[PDB]
C-alpha cells in the first residue's frame, strides 16, 4: 500500500484506525476506441506452408488482436480480461501494437484442413 517512517514499542498500538490512506489510483475503461490505418490493395500478404505440401493464405473478416486470444486463455484460469491490459511506454494500444519484428507480415501460424476440394 505504501511506506512511511514509524516507530512504536511492541504491543497494542495507540489508535490504528483513525488514520486513513489510499494507494489505489488505477483507472481503466471498457470498450475503448481503436484506430486502423488504410492500406493499398494486396499490400498485406502472408505466406506459409503446411500439410507437408503447400498452404494457401487468405484474408479474414475484420482484425483479431492478440488480446482476443489472451482473453480465451485468461478465463480458463479465472483471470479477468479487463483487469489485464497491455501498454507500452504509457502508450494506448494501436493497430501496430503487434511485434515490430513480425511487421504484421507472414504471421507465424499454420492450419491443416482440406474441407474445400477443387481445382
Amino acid at each position: 500500500m505504501g511506506s512511511s517512517h514509524h516507530h512504536h514499542h511492541h504491543g497494542s498500538g495507540l489508535v490504528p484506525r483513525g488514520s486513513a490512506s489510499m494507494s489505489d489510483s488505477e483507472v481503466n475503461q471498457e470498450a475503448k476506441p481503436e484506430v486502423k490505418p488504410e492500406v493499398k490493395p494486396e499490400t498485406h500478404i502472408n505466406l506459409k506452408v503446411s500439410d507437408g505440401s503447400s498452404e494457401i493464405f487468405f484474408k479474414i473478416k475484420k482484425t483479431t488482436p492478440l488480446r482476443r486470444l489472451m482473453e480465451a486463455f485468461a478465463k480458463r484460469q479465472g483471470k479477468e480480461m479487463d483487469s489485464l491490459r497491455f501498454l507500452y511506454d504509457g502508450i494506448r494500444i494501436q493497430a501496430d501494437q503487434t511485434p515490430e519484428d513480425l511487421d504484421m507480415e507472414d504471421n507465424d501460424i499454420i492450419e491443416a484442413h482440406r474441407e474445400q476440394i477443387g481445382g
